[PDB]
């Protein structure tokens, strides 16, 4: 028993992860069974509530990927309930300051390293009675860097011992820097900001991840040395596939 | 108006989506594409009645006609779906004239059928004039997917109150002793499919089929199918994800 | 005690609510009014089994007897509702003595019927003595809503184990070739309703009916109906909202 | 495509809205189809959770009213997830200070006018790819005035550019001022407070709304020049209608 | 591999859990204990299809084979459960050879049965080779719980495609005119149970039974039952809570 | 109509309560029907979301125990929505300071004693139109003491008028004091801390509760004079009962 993403990193390999915005277990299991190391459930920009995330985490684990959640907000009590429901990866949006990164770290570890409340319903079933001793290793925590403010604060954020590193939200970052909501961009200012965050993460001996909208862009990010790359949202892949089926059906 | 009936009345076939995943977000998103209808599969999916109800609403808001492929040809199940705003019904494994008569009985009020009266959602869409035009608001297709159905095709097509038939080519292939392959080239299955189509059109009825690709759907439209579905949500998403991963991993 | 049976044993009819909206808050709130029973409609509503279960609990806490009008006269569906704490069953479209016998078979343990034993919620309410008094805890009504049922009334009423019959006057009006109007004045429908009532009372059975207004319910109570429902939640809420809007907009 | 409430206001007309405390799609659609411009779903004083609100917003839009939510609390991340689920009106309870009104404004607009996170799942489907350019206009935001403290701070609250105005909670206001929980009151002190808030809202070129328990009271509020009037809660109208049916059924 | 079939192929019986409570947390937790299978009861529980679906996934992750005791022996209900990853089916009240043939028809693809093809979850577990080995992945047991079933035992056991029979001793006791007691000592019921066991083993079939205690389950295993369930989640939890309260209150 | 726990306390009797971590109504009703005065639903260390807690509160009340909730976090708006859903007992985890105890008190009372928002959907049905006058008595509020920090602050926490007292989280307390996650412990340091909290609660004329993992430990806590004792979690009792059934089934 081990965190599949931590196993990638311990073997000097990056992790590739899925991204779900659609509630339900069937597609969660089917995607987890593909060559994804993790599958992230998006609880920020989706209609997925806690009652719907709980059985999705089970389905991903059965499919053979590490269950991750991108939370609605950086809130310790929300993050703790997800950990106890068998979320083994947490990505907290809009972490703009060292203090906010400490708030995330506080949720991911038991005392004395954090203030995580004890009652691990699903981790105890997966890991057994030996869980508390290894609990910190079973969990991956990434602070999202999505703003001018987070970019300015990146060295202070990376100095927080309890987070594994940072996950870049490139569309919110492009918007905050005064651009359109650019997806998978080469825009020089946005790309220089993202390169800066990766360079500082690795200099600090921390991990860096990035959200991607396509397989093509994910290959570029992996080939730049990102540690955790997501591609691409279930609803986006499904809509694109339907549009293409319809286009081919209705062609002369 | 029933968007599929509007296609037909205007001399055009209908192209439909096919959902095996529960939920409203992809249902609305696919309904807003160039689909005339979106079918929710209650047979080969985890979708129960509590989940189908909001999906019907989402499809209608997206601007496609909501259809349901039911778990079974059962009149009371069909009547509850109709009153929940399912405006097309595809009933699996209709094998006999009696079974086609059971389907027709569910889709029409007395004296044409025995549909129980309590049209919760259709009354909201169509108003107090609903009863008079109820029959035309609903499209009903009996599924031809066995040797027995294929043997009994003319008598199934004889039943007034069904709009026509919808081929289940994987179940048909399997019952003919062939592999249940999507979009099959198997000569006997392809000949059985063309026979059902010709028989439906000769009886003044409509015919539909399930497809797994845009390419196959283009052929069935060209061959004169009236209602073509392509392709299942879970299949399309799985194949897309496989491609993304293969692109990403180089 | 079954509150409806207590009304009957004390020489009083029962007045019931009628829910087509899922959820527990209005179910408890209507149960706390001067209703003896609240019926949950699983036929002409979006309510599935997962939603009916907590509604039964809410009605019982509010202090009305929980009833269910099932989607269909199916023994296994009725048995699951009984074991979930439905203490009244109204089965739609009971047209023959055989169909009434199917309903009675579901409502009684061997040797009277064939009800499967596993009474999850009734055992909590009634304790370990439940089996001996099980029959008296449940009220079962066959719906008379077709020409065929009306023709077969005496033989439906002959079936021991059903408490009596419940008229579906909109389906009856429609099957008699009339408008399916709530609370109809149509002479033949009104005469058919009085006939069913007289036949039930002559057979020593109970009779109920669906009403759309307090005024009509008052008449049916005065005419000697034993179980009168008025009026559906969605209808009452819709008419109330229309009035509020008309008041507000001046 | 336009916000039906904003269209009323642009045409110098007030908006009349429904108020739901009962979960489910069928009554939501049926009421939306009546002569209501909007229907508000109450997530503060109801058992409605996020999983239940999501399909109700769809049902209201299909019925042809603008979907609104009265949120449980003034929390930016909760408000953002509702916007991305196709809530086009937000009413945030207990907004007592200018700082709290700024917190609400921050959630309702993308950078640089706010800090709303980008991922508009349902608005993108309703409005298309041209959504970001008009996003602020598609959304109506009202701060609730329900306390002595909010009343004292009304000019500071109204000075916040990012809110369309204020929505009065007359029962909580009556309670905070030391009265019984008065519904649709003429009580001189409560009525003078409410008149003050309307006068200051209109002086500031802002909109003012009020919650009503009856059609009669809603007519009075509309005829005083309120911009957004709700009447009346589904559970209240249903209970009153049932009581009257029973009273008529059991009459001699 | 089907874990129960693996027990049988290795000359061992299977011990199973029994859930009447909906939800995934206790389902996974009991599946991780020394149970070979966990049965979800859809007959005497509030569990609907929407709730059973995630429970099947939880049991499989816990490392027990997921089974379902269905509400009724209905082919379309069984086929939807199979496609949702129910790998054992126990059908209540199988009373005749015809009813056993109806069960067998649902569990096998043509030409052995008439199972409709669309194996959503089994295809994920078993891959594209699923069709060829489908029959062996599923365990099907007909319930013997009436006088009529007991009378028709040899002809039920004659049906190829059913793995064997599962005794419902409380319904059997009640239909024989005895108390529906868990783990009964009633001489005629005990003799009926041993007869069904001997008949199943003589026909080369498997036999199972429902138990209420570890002590009784130990005896049935020793007597040579192939599939023993003990004990229902709600019963075990209720008795445990009663003990805790009695300990606490002194 | 009365709070069953307050009735115990008014009659000089302690209350014994159940503890649910499993969603659903059937076991909630069955346990409520046993000799428990209350049943607590755990929304911190369970997968229970608001949509699942709502019908469980109904089931417990019908079974004839007082419905309690141990909340995910000490958040006033979450606590208010539970009160309006017919939670009549609130246990808020991780209350570490007098200020946090005041935050809990603020949620449990209407103005002027608190700032609870008015809209009591279920309490109004249970208690009728006379509810506001007795509302404070219908509700039991307990602040959880689970940390070194809460222990140091126990006299300041107990000085908050609006809480009935404190509920000890012995496992989180043992962890915070540097021990293993000890369940039902006699460990001298943890036991002295718990005895101190009980002694200070009773000296302050307040009530004290404690979570137990067994019937045996609950008897000891009752016999020490605790006012509110819980035993034992549904999932723990069910797992132990299954293990024993299996052990007996597979015995030689
Ligand atoms: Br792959
Ligand atoms: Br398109
Ligand atoms: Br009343
Ligand atoms: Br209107
Ligand atoms: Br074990
Ligand atoms: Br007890
Ligand atoms: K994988
Ligand atoms: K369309
Ligand atoms: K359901
Ligand atoms: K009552
Ligand atoms: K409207
Ligand atoms: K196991
Ligand atoms: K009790
Ligand atoms: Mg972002
Ligand atoms: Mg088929
Ligand atoms: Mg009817
Ligand atoms: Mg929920
Ligand atoms: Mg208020
Ligand atoms: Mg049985
Ligand atoms: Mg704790």
């Amino acid at each position: 028993h081990h965190n599949k993403v931590r196993t990638c990193w311990n073997e000097g390999r990056p992790a590739l992860a899925g991204w779900l915005q659609l509630p339900g277990t069937l597609h969660a299991e089917a995607l987890a069974r593909l060559d994804y190391d993790a599958v992230v459930i998006d609880m920020q920009h989706s209609p997925i509530d806690f009652g719907q995330v709980a059985p999705m985490l089970i389905a991903i684990e059965l499919g053979g990927a590490e269950p991750f959640v991108r939370t609605q907000v950086n809130d310790p009590s929300d993050i703790m309930k997800l950990l106890d429901a068998g979320a083994y990866g947490i990505i907290a949006p809009m972490v703009n300051t060292r203090a906010e990164a400490q708030t995330l770290a506080s949720a991911l570890h038991y005392s004395p390293r954090g203030l995580r409340s004890f009652g691990p319903r699903r981790p105890s079933l997966r890991y057994g009675s030996g869980y508390l001793a290894q609990a910190s290793e079973t969990v991956v925590g990434l602070a999202m860097i999505e703003t001018r403010e987070a970019l300015a604060n990146i060295d202070e954020i990376l100095s927080v011992d309890g987070i594994d590193g940072v996950f870049i939200g490139p569309t919110d970052l492009a918007l905050d820097l005064g651009h359109a909501p650019l997806v998978d961009t080469e825009e020089a200012e946005v790309v220089s900001a993202i390169a800066h965050v990766r360079e500082r993460a690795h200099a600090a001996g921390k991990r860096v991840g990035i959200w991607c909208g396509s397989g093509g862009f994910a290959r570029v990010k992996l080939a730049e040395g990102f540690d955790f790359v997501t591609a691409a949202p279930d609803l986006a892949m499904l809509s694109a596939a339907a549009r293409q089926v319809i286009a081919d059906a209705r062609a002369l």
